[PDB]
């Protein structure tokens, strides 16, 4: 029956997956302790602007993995969000079949970073895998099923090395009148 229902929710979770709040606990318990919990380090040059790259970051993830709304206009047992800060931060990814078979991969990610928000010298080769190449932003994921990280954490090293290319060039190569 876990594998009935791991499958229907990744068949729900196509398109729409308009899920419900017994699909959220199915796919992670209210207290099971995340399976994977990692941390991604990130350039200390990249601390003066740090919510312009959250909201890259934000932007850039949402080209594989998708937002949670699943079928309820209140927040009573939506989502478990450890440190949470009205807003919320969490994704959730669904496992592709493979092979023959095995695609019964759903999981959900509340990460942030290690600390909130509250608040030039040219460029090249030196500082171009000195500055992307890969102030901490922990993880933590709900492996319900056959997640297999080995092809995950790969999937938000890039997605982070990626925003941090993007909010350079918009930050500092764009403004410069030709």
């Amino acid at each position: 029956l876990d594998e009935a229902t791991l499958d229907v929710i990744t068949v729900m979770l196509v398109r729409n997956c308009k899920l419900t709040p017994a699909d959220v606990e199915f796919i992670q318990p209210p207290g099971s302790l995340p399976s994977e919990v990692l941390h991604l380090a990130l350039p200390t040059s990249c601390r003066p602007w740090l919510p312009a790259l959250a909201w890259y970051l934000r932007q850039n993830l949402l080209i594989f993995l998708h937002s949670p709304k699943y079928t309820d206009s209140n927040s009573r047992n939506h989502f478990q969000h450890p440190l949470p800060p009205p807003d919320l931060d969490i994704y959730l990814y669904n496992k592709p079949g493979g092979q023959g078979t095995g695609g019964k991969g759903v999981a959900c990610i509340t990460l942030a970073f290690v600390d909130e928000g509250g608040a030039p010298d040219p460029l090249r080769e030196e500082e171009f895998e000195q500055l992307t190449q890969v102030p901490r932003l922990r993880l933590d994921v709900w492996e319900k099923g056959n997640i297999s990280i080995v092809q995950l954490e790969e999937k938000l090293r890039g997605a982070a090395r990626q925003a941090l290319a993007d909010a350079i060039i918009e930050l500092q190569l764009l403004p410069a009148s030709l």
